[PDB]
């Protein structure tokens, strides 16, 4: 039984699903959101519905393994949406660094020395993972706003109420294999061309 | 905002806290439900709780976060309530094996021989576990009502439409310490002499 | 420091790239084989030389830390190997069903009731999975080599002594991508049509 | 087939098993000890000798079965050899917080202000682990020696090559239940009045 302001919606993306070529195919983009995302947004939807039924009569065996879909679908969700947000063609800025001048910039100077080693940590992480999964940078609330570079599995995101997103990365095969296949370690890389920075100093503030 | 019918309580145990001893101490049982099962009964209400009130404002980060305590609480309350249902003193029948003559006691012969080999294997795999966890002695549906032993971690319950609970065993050292300390291995056999496997044979049908 | 009768080897295939089309195209093949199995193959044996150095010197933190990496690896060698030993082309048998006189087809008819049932199963659980994974339908040895069909997290294989891997399905996304895209659900139906049960049924036995 | 420098063996504490009451009774740092402790010890010396075994005859399903005991017994050796080594007497200075004047004690007041409040932190981490696990506080090299709060399950320890334990806090029920059974949040405040900073100090540089 869910209900109006329960459900959740694909959200509208602010680039086209060829403005981030050469570094993201259209024809990956176009099967990411409209595909998989989508699949994660009926998921939420769903498990959501089948919550209200299953403990609205308290049956904890279908509470429990209703549980799974919806850490799975609703971190699908939140990712995906995290990810089409941080990420913008280089016309409208994707590729362009922190400034040194903002917050998010000297922050990542002081901890990580430039936003180049930042990059290189990340990749590293990113090709670490073993299965799918995704790669963040968090801002820690708890410790003074500190960064650091965190990898997640399949699904799951930053769910710690102390931390905060500021930039996601898709390391599931689906996200690169059509236009890298096996070399994800091109993909890693090429990323960093579209990656919008602008979004990830609104999140740090 | 959670509901009359929706909210769960302590089952009633029919039992006394020492009925079961020497094998295990009302010293036990006594923190065990009425310490730690409380705990899982109100964890998993206030876990329902939090849900109608995040679910209800589409605070997936907060959704993702309290999936994990209505995985635990909830799969704590079930694994204790099933724990206490085949459990029972010497006299009320604890410790009587399955009779030769019963669906599950034929069972246990065609795939395990014997009843005391069946045994041997939970006590295995009891012994196997890293960590909290529990054993079962589950029922495939699937696979035409095979019997098979499996374990779970922490809290992790048998939630498997096709999977059917007919015997629970606590792994958790808050089960057995006061009384075994470090030697999990003679509670892990001892516990046979207080288990209910009428209970057994009636989840089996 | 890796000696010879430890380090592993790509196994030799008994089909053509293309020997499994129209089912699964030459193109994956290629790639999963030469590209993903000879990852894991490398993977694994670097694995191992790491740990005769961390180990030979007591250094936990990395013997630790280098676990992973052969679960990973070694699973992902031993999946793959059981993989191209259970696929052949609809020529040489792939797609031909269990004879009703076999072992393994009358375990399948008198716990599933027929092979096409025990497919269906199969086909569900990997659906099921989130995220990379396999499935299998193992042989339980110590309950009566009863047939069971789990599902495996990324590289994770069956390592239980008691269990007896009978067929191997890949689920991750390398697997059926580049042919099939989002619609896991064909390659997952498509696949039978080169399964070699004759492999299963050497296995059974 | 273990040799001499690979072996390992129960270190020497430096502190008796009742100087730390009435904090931690001597009758816990017993067991403690010389009971789980030593369990691993010999688990991890045991699974290395059945790898040489087992890598030594291309063995990959018991590679990687023995895989889990080798990270379960050998991160749980670490993880105690840990904790005695930031454990003393509050005579041994057991208790005496981080200097205002050392690097550790700057770190904390710049990310957390006080102690007091790294505490609190910490505190909250440890009730929340479900199950069996482990608190850190672990310095981060790779982003600038940031300080953070960290919690692994069961044995897990921290492996990552840029992370760095700095306090080890145990949250095994067997760590402290014979004297707090349930009330493991009286255990994690009282820990902290033996807490050995030095040895915290000593390892941040
Ligand atoms: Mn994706
Ligand atoms: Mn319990
Ligand atoms: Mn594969
Ligand atoms: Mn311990």
């Amino acid at each position: 039984m869910i209900t109006e302001n329960e459900k959740i919606s694909l959200p509208k993306i602010d680039w086209a699903l060829d403005a981030l070529e050469p570094y993201i195919s259209k024809e990956i983009n176009d099967l990411h959101i409209n595909k998989h995302h989508v699949a994660y947004v009926n998921g939420y939807n769903a498990a959501i519905d089948a919550l209200e039924k299953a403990v609205g009569k308290r049956d904890l065996k279908s509470v429990v393994e209703i549980q799974q879909n919806i850490k799975f679908h609703g971190g699908g969700h939140t990712n995906h949406s995290l990810f089409w947000k941080n990420l913008a063609p280089v016309s409208k800025g994707g590729g362009k660094h922190p400034d040194t001048s903002s917050a998010l910039g000297k922050q990542i100077v002081a901890q990580y020395g430039s936003v180049s080693n930042l990059i290189d940590i990340t990749n590293s992480k990113l090709a670490g993972i073993q299965g799918s999964g995704w790669a963040f940078i968090v801002k820690n609330k708890q410790n003074g706003g500190a960064l650091d570079v965190v990898t997640t599995a399949n699904q799951d995101t930053i769910s710690a109420p102390h931390l905060v997103p500021i930039i996601a990365i898709d390391a599931w095969e689906h996200a690169y294999y059509l236009q890298y296949q096996n070399v994800k370690l091109d993909y890693f890389k090429a990323i960093w061309n579209v990656i919008n920075w602008a979004e990830a100093e609104s999140r740090y503030s």
